[PDB]
């Protein structure tokens, strides 16, 4: 047992490792999306920037969990980071929709982790999740919803005009 | 066939995708190393900062290869990123030795990529590898060797004093 | 033989004069395109500015090759600069498509020039081409492809709205 | 007929196209001259700079004419730009004498264009030529005459010392 | 074998040692030339400064090769630095001519080294030579040629006036 | 006989030339030492910086003697500069001991030069040696002794820790 460990259940430790993995996966999905918009045959530079920024943010999310794991005297164990589910993300709209789905999946995981932390009477871990993750998820999901809504209302994905103008005026 | 594609062999395109995967793997190994050093029972904060920096550098290396693939009109295909070979890196000295081994494996891959680009008379690709990668590897390898040497001569990994003082005076 | 000449094949020397001519020709093509967009019946001022910038860049590319010819002790022989293929470039999208084609033609010549320098074991000339020309071409080709893509997806050149908006938001 | 066209004779329009070609030609002559003085066996760097500056000015003279043609609703038609009459310009003195002859030839063209504009009662074209071109030509011709006179009086082009000191003290 | 060594042929190692020696020799030749112009019976202070500057640059060239040797895990072996071939360099012109000959000899050596690096499939070493040495040689040879040409055209070496004025206006 | 020459014995002139050679030799020994410390299997960057500084200082010492020779109207005759006695300097301690031995050998030579200048009643030369050399040697010798002493008392060359810590704390 680590000399620092106190009130940290092994199940919470193991779940924090799985969340680190999910954060690294979300980073990889966004990196994929970013470079999809960087293709010469897609060429939406502000979509590309947006998703790259998101990819770097997910890596910070992962790193803060790894720090947490050591702060609590848990031990990080890493697994493969699986490739994202698509290579071609189809359109600005379709990528935003997949991102929305991803953020809701990461949120579900965080809510299940918080439910475990509660059952294990770990208020430090509860506060960690609430403070650093849960409102970040709500804000992300809201933003992505707003983006989907505007793209759909503008006529996307069939209107390439819509996606060009959203790139410039919302993401730019 | 992409409208931008010119003098870019399918074999080179595939080789760039393998290289992207390896850069992302290298990022992952360093991220693992960094947080090993952040454990309470290891506690070498500058080893931790050093390897986190390397992790971020390797992500940049991957991103630049992704940019190149699109510049040349190739198509990015991402794969699962393999977990690192170790979960526990044993000591500062042993981490730096493994890092040296990693950078030589990445260099070898880049040298093989260059031989391929040479065979396919792709001077743009040769220059990209030279300009952005090959000297970066030579400097990384030499620095890691220098660190290994100092750690050994100081008495590591036997001397916890040695790793402490190297962490302060070299990596701090 | 010039007192400075060393390792500089006569065939290279002649190839360099042909390249000078082609860079001057590309400057003239871009000049022509620029002033087409300045017509009152076309009136896309950022297309005009974009192509004038490209014309001046190609003049600089020619001058750098002239400097190189003298650096190596070759002798410059200039020839008539041929008029561009068109007077009327039809639309923004069609001009961008013609420019892409021109940049791939220029790139092909440079690659043939590099092949010759490699066959003649002239690494100074290889480096000159790589350092100053090949990646400039790859960047210009990628930019033009991105531009063509955007204009297409916006609905050009049928859509005089698409070219107006691209002029403002991308080239502005 | 262009919607902007007013009081602009077809003969003047064609005369403007002829002037554009001649200004481009003059740009090319000066370009050739500049890089002759850059040769290792000539090596007069300020002669080289002086004629490059002149070459760029002539390009601006061409561009301003292209702008004028579109301002008036004429249509630009570009032609082959003929190579200069010499490859080797012999000396600083002899290049200055040929430049003097060039600027007088250009001035004669502009005077004929002015006569035409006068005959066609085109006061806007008369003023354009007077304002932007005729005194620029009188200034250029006086300077080149001054320079030839100094070179002669110093003992060029047989005195390599004369050209060296003129390069330093006048063109520097 | 050094722990850092990778893809570094022993023949390339040995050739880099010989180049270090040639760079140190070029430094010594320029030091000799410098102080020749510092003699009371020659007294051209700007020739003296010129060649001293060149002497210090050659030492930097040597040092960067020694750094390269260690970066690659080669081992520096030094030999005597032979005295330059003259004690009295005769004139400004004659020294510039000997310097030109020296720079062409150093360039030949670098081109032979690059040919060895190519045959040994060492693209790092190729890039090192191209990036840091080959254009430095071309520029040096061109400058020295230009200097010889002007001195000859001015009347040197028989005109001490020529050498005095070149000292002041070109080298000063 | 130089027009400036006064009270300057032929024996002193020859002795100054021997001294120039020895200063250049000292520069070369330090350059060797510096890059021994830059090897990956030695890796003491501040020992490397220290000895490179000394190398540059000794080149300045040589240059000032060359200036003196010309000031007094003597004639510089340069000789082959002997390679240093060692290729491998073994350790920080052993390098500093060899450096101490070198500086005493250079001092001895300067003291012999001074005895000669005294015998020949050349007070200018006596003052030059005193002013510019003798105290510089006494300070160099004392500093090197101080370094040797510290390295020995710390446990070098046995303790790689000792040389590490001296490199950081004294030479850094
Ligand atoms: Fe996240
Ligand atoms: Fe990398
Ligand atoms: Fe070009
Ligand atoms: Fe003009
Ligand atoms: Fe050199
Ligand atoms: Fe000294
Ligand atoms: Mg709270
Ligand atoms: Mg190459
Ligand atoms: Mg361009
Ligand atoms: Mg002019
Ligand atoms: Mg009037
Ligand atoms: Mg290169
Ligand atoms: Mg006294």
């Amino acid at each position: 047992t680590s000399q620092v460990r106190q009130n940290y259940h092994q199940d919470s430790e193991k779940a924090i490792n799985r969340q680190i993995r999910l954060e690294l996966y979300a980073s990889y999905v966004y990196l994929s999306m970013s470079y999809y918009f960087d293709r010469d045959d897609v060429a939406l530079k502000n979509f590309a920037k947006y998703f790259l920024h998101q990819s770097h943010e997910e890596r910070e999310h992962a790193e803060k969990l790894m720090k947490l794991q050591n702060q609590r005297g848990g031990r990080i164990f890493l697994q493969d980071i699986q490739k994202p589910d698509k290579d071609d993300w189809e359109s600005g709209l379709r990528a935003m929709e997949k991102a929305l789905k991803l953020e809701k999946k990461v949120n579900q995981s965080l809510l299940e982790l918080h439910k475990l932390a509660t059952k294990k009477n770990d208020p430090h871990l509860c506060d960690f999740i609430e403070t650093h993750y849960l409102n970040e998820q709500v804000k992300a999901i809201k933003e992505l919803g707003d983006h989907v809504t505007n793209l759909r209302k503008m006529g996307a994905p069939r209107s390439g005009l819509a996606e060009y103008l959203f790139d410039k005026h919302t993401l730019g």
